[PDB]
């Protein structure tokens, strides 16, 4: 069980925005495969998975708004 929220914003940033979630909730995923981007003030980050294992559901939607610590989805076990 992993779960997957947005990274704590510095000062000169006060939030975010998701990128693009390649792949959706309710799928097999494979360790070492990109899972969803985020979006920064000027920086763009990745969301890799740590694990095999099936996504549990995502909240938040492509280019849509973050805060510091939203959930953006969970991950499910593997095995």
């Amino acid at each position: 069980a992993i779960d997957i929220k947005a990274p704590t914003f510095p000062e000169s940033i006060a939030d975010g925005t998701v990128a693009t979630w390649h792949k959706k909730p309710g799928e097999a995923v494979k360790r070492d495969e990109l899972i969803v981007d985020i979006e920064t003030d000027k920086v763009v980050m990745e969301v890799l998975a740590e694990a095999d294992g099936v996504i549990a559901e995502i909240v938040k939607n492509e280019g849509d708004t973050v805060l510091s610590g939203e959930l953006l989805g969970k991950l499910t076990e593997g095995g």
